[PDB]
């Protein structure tokens, strides 16, 4: 009956002009195409393992505004706790602003809003539904040191940690590795938390190990179509997880179904290879590649193949 | 019964502020975000209301937040919606805004439900439209509506006021012959007659174009300046300049305007055009005074008693 993913991070309204070209300075024009969706890397994350069946809580913070409303509404309609989604007068709820032309290019304007007055206070509240669950899932898109309250507090009851850099800072508070069980960023955030380029998989498994010796447990560094790549203190060599090949429709949001994916898989099946979760999970965001609409695209149970779902004896 | 009809637009603003403007393939982070109500039609009939009108706005709208939300904002401002559609063909329309701290900005606007508004949707207001005073339209919505929209006003006796806004170079000649009543600012003035509008003399000169297109009535307005007013019975031009105000905030001072000269037509319409010009002028200045668009538009109650 108790939630069992706990996700602490962001939710964020997107709002997407479709245009012929990128407007330029002091120019107003007129685009063929306007859409909502429901954003935000930690809700993003959420949807995707409660879809695969998780019971989940999110703790987040909207606004007092018709987008929080209707991020509320939702929620709900995944089977997400809202219990610790909090609403403020304060600020409006997060929002992205992204005008996209025919070729892909885009302008986007973040506005984290609510997202940053997620507060120490707001997480103690919800100290019981963390220390009963058996993952607690962060990002950077809510105030770092609300982040690592969150980490903490997961530690000190014996819960997992799954922590994505994202977007990454340079400077990160070594804090954040050494509180992470399972590390997971995409290549080119790699690039900025370790000063080095990632061109290949072999340049990503070198980043990983700057990335594991800082003091992470274990680090995953995804790579689009190449799948991904992890290391480990025990199994510190690189070992390169591809996936099949597919025609990728539309790509945005693929790591948070990746890193939802990867929340299911250490909450619900515990015994598991690390090895075995990343394929399931690399073929879990590969349906959402797919399809177009950030969370829409993002599968549930029932549209999977049933041996996702399946362990053999161990 | 309402006596100012306006058939057009409703756009929600999307509003970011940010310190620099983003180029291509950039993600930024601004400061602050916000929602307004906006669209040429509904700013223009809300200042209208706001005066004491009664209203009825003919528009269409998505079967969406934005939507339902726009809705409730015009009953708001007590307007009638009986005419105010809602369709899932389309999302109600946006204007996305970028803004940076020296004021300079990116706007994308995408007219989504507005443009699904028909004749059909027309006809079924014919009653409304033909009791009517005044029937106020712009060029935010699909032209071949508001030109029909015009001609059922006509056929009824209802005073025409047009606003081609935004402006387009080959407008048909029909909204000219169809116009009681033409204004523009300057750099529509501009695109509409191909001439340049610096001074207030040379807006004079590019009214009396207009004029001979076969409007009764032209005025253009100027900003700080105020406006420039000729008609056919009295086709040497008129500058109306205004007081002097610290302007805080200009979005939307045209749609000020052109909504109390809907009132002032509807409801006093044995004031000279001078004098309805110049009570123009006077409220879209104090719209100028603060930010927000609408919410800078103001109620009745809080002006002067003339
Ligand atoms: N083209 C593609 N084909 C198959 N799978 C893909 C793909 N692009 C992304 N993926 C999957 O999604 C994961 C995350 O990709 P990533 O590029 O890091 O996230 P993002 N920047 O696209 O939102 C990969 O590890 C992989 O499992
Ligand atoms: N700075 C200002 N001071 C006083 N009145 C002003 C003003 N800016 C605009 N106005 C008034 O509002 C009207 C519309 O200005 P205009 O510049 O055409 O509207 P807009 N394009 O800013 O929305 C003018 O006719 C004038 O009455
Ligand atoms: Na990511
Ligand atoms: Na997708
Ligand atoms: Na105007
Ligand atoms: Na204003």
């Amino acid at each position: 009956e108790v939630a069992a993913v706990v996700v602490v991070g962001s939710c964020m309204t997107d709002l997407v002009s479709l245009t012929s070209r990128l407007p330029k300075t002091g120019e107003t024009i007129h685009g063929h195409k306007f859409f909502i969706g429901f954003g935000g890397k930690g809700a993003n994350q959420c949807v995707q393992a409660a879809r695969l069946g998780a019971m989940t809580s999110m703790v987040c913070k909207v606004g007092k505004d018709s987008f929080g409303n209707d991020y509320i509404e939702n929620l709900k309609q995944n089977d997400i706790s809202t219990e610790f989604t909090y609403q403020t007068k304060d600020a409006a709820t997060g929002t992205a602003s992204i005008i996209v032309n025919n070729e892909g290019q885009n302008i986007i304007v973040i506005v984290a809003g609510a997202n940053l007055l997620l507060n120490t206070e707001d997480l103690r509240a919800a100290a019981n539904v963390i220390s009963r669950a058996k993952v607690m899932v962060c990002q950077l898109e809510i105030t770092p040191a609300t982040s690592l309250e969150a980490l903490t507090m997961a530690r000190r009851s014996g819960v997992k940690t799954l922590f994505n850099p994202a977007p990454a800072i340079a400077d990160l508070d070594p804090q954040f590795y050494t509180l992470s069980d399972v590390f997971c960023c995409n290549e080119s955030e790699a690039e900025i938390l370790t000063g080095l380029t990632v061109g290949s998989a072999a340049d990503a498994g070198e980043a990983a190990l700057v990335l594991l010796k800082r003091g992470c447990q274990v680090v995953i560094i995804t790579l689009g179509a190449e799948g991904c790549v992890v290391l480990s203190q025990t199994e510190p060599e690189p070992k390169h997880i591809p996936t099949e090949k597919v025609k990728a429709v539309d790509t945005t949001g693929a790591g948070d179904s990746f890193v939802g994916a990867l929340a299911f898989y250490l909450a619900y099946y515990p015994n598991l290879s690390l090895e075995d979760m990343l394929n399931r999970s690399n073929f879990i965001a590969a349906v959402s590649v797919q399809a177009a609409g950030t969370q829409s695209s993002y599968p549930y149970k029932k549209d999977l193949p049933l041996t996702l779902f399946l362990e053999h004896h161990h």
